[PDB]
């Protein structure tokens, strides 16, 4: 019968709940293009900094059979032009735009911020701020961090989380994070943080920044991706789950809403495939959810089973 | 190709790197005289309490194509029985033996640790504490455990580590643990903790307790364990690694050794295949070594090329 993956969300609407994730094929211009004329939902802009940056020397990336490592170092082309695509190039009429923001200090992320509410005011563009020790790890900084931005940011937008390892864990960020009604969504997760991938060919490490240690991403990070996208939805139950890790195929897709994503992102499987892979997706998942009987993901959102 | 897989460490003479991972394969008295009769250089004792434990309902283990997931819940015979085994059974004339030990506080570790004392002293047995919200994501209760056993137990032992995914985490851990002279060793990883595997066909978790949740290993974790011993290895010169995660083959052991590691321990794979796969990792490792004209393992022992 009838088949659909939108998403109704955050005052939008999204044909499929794919999109990239932050910092994957969306640094310049032609990537943004790219990615807003692919079959995917939606997209996300780099994490940007205040000013351009040049990233960590290379090679910082490395695809592996099961995934990837990657300590790329916040190359990007700076606030001012993920602004400026947001303002003036971003066809919304496509699909709507979520901007990453990763400042390097609290200050950063209140002087972007207080820029950024006009342009989401007038043209609609969604803050997801990068939270991923690293500022998620230490619970005081999140909080600061937060507090800072809810302060001065007049908008909902969403935080991008590292993944954690401890219901205590869970339990410390969700009380955080229900503290402040304006996030309204949640990414699980960024990378699992400092992996060491070493190829026993060349006995050496395979990134060059920090000794080769490194994120991991890809089939390495799907169960802990669920684990935390299942927490949150459980613990925020006032606000959206945004899944992001290991999705590879409509399979993959299909687990992170079962396990209560509203969108699904997409890292190093687009890496390594281009952003054509979200017709794959698309065609992928509509073909799971054929094969199952449901007809919408608000039918299953959520609804993975214990035992 | 005189070849020696030959490891020499706290007064002891082992044969070769491996041994099992704690709470694999020895459990029980058959448990562990398979281990000993195995080709394995070592064995380590389930992780006990001072009372014998049921562990957690079933199911509570899963093996998957990546490696595997597992909430037990400490099911051991208790302290007296690993106790009497070390004392009385344990045939320390084929190799040595390893006591693991997992208190739920440290007031239990330390009444333990009174009784191991005497049979430390006279048979030889080598105490893993088991730190892995728990104890090892907190620093201050972890130093408070190592010097309420090291006021009572006067002999060499090591620790058993969760992952760290920060390199703020490694530093404060390691300083930790070099406040401990008694801290020989130091072994890398536990699982990879609360991870959530979802079976698409069944839309379902896969194990019973915790809503599925439970602790990663395998294929999953071989990078975040070679990143464990690596940093540990660096910042603990005065300190011996074992490494633990996702060893398989005798490559997979060569990049321990890499990384850092003198021992080599064993879980999912060993699970997977029973107590024949230590002929066949000491024979890969072996094959490893003569085709990269190795003939000892310290002639590459930490040395990873960094870029
Ligand atoms: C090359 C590369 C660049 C990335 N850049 C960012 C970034 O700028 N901001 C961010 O929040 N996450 C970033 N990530 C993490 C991804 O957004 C995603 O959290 C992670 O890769 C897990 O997804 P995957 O398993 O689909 O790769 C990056 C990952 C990769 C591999
Ligand atoms: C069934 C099972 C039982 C385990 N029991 C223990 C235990 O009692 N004590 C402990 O320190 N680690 C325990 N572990 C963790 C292993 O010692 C090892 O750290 C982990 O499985 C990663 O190694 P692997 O990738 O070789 O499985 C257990 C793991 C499994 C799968």
């Amino acid at each position: 019968g009838s088949m659909s993956l939108q998403v109704n969300l955050l005052n939008n609407t999204f044909a499929n709940p794919f999109m990239n994730a932050a910092g994957v094929m969306c640094t310049t211009t032609e990537e943004l293009v790219a990615m807003t004329e692919s079959a995917s939902g939606s997209l996300v802009s780099k994490s940007c900094t205040p000013a351009l940056r040049e990233g960590n020397p290379t090679p910082r990336y490395q695809a592996l059979p099961l995934g990837s490592i990657n300590s790329m170092g916040l190359p990007n082309n700076g606030f001012d032009f993920y602004l400026a695509y947001a303002a003036e190039q971003h066809d919304y009429g496509k699909k709507p735009l979520f901007l990453s923001m990763s400042g390097l200090s609290m200050r950063e992320n209140v002087e972007m911020c207080k820029r950024l509410a006009a342009v989401a005011t007038e043209k609609g563009v969604i803050l997801e701020l990068n939270l991923s020790p690293q500022v998620a790890y230490d619970f005081d900084a999140m909080r600061q961090c937060l507090t800072a931005v809810s302060e001065v940011y007049p908008h909902s937008f969403g935080v991008k989380m590292p993944p954690y390892f401890a219901f205590a864990h869970f339990d410390a960020a969700a009380e955080i994070l229900n503290e402040f009604p304006k996030v309204q969504f949640i990414t699980c997760i960024n990378s699992i943080g400092n992996g060491l991938v070493i190829d026993a060919e060349t006995e050496s490490v395979v990134i060059k920044p920090k000794q080769g240690f490194g994120g991991l991403g890809g089939r390495y990070v799907l169960p802990t991706a669920l684990a935390n996208i299942n927490a949150f939805y459980r613990r925020c139950p006032g606000k959206l789950i945004f899944g992001c890790g290991g999705v590879y195929t409509g399979e993959d897709a299909f687990l992170h809403v079962l396990a209560g994503a509203s969108m699904v992102q997409v890292g190093t499987a687009l890496q390594e495939e281009g952003p054509s892979i979200f017709e794959r997706l698309t065609s992928e998942l509509l073909g799971v959810m054929a094969k199952k009987r449901y007809q919408t993901l608000d039918e299953f959102r959520g609804k993975v089973r214990t035992l």
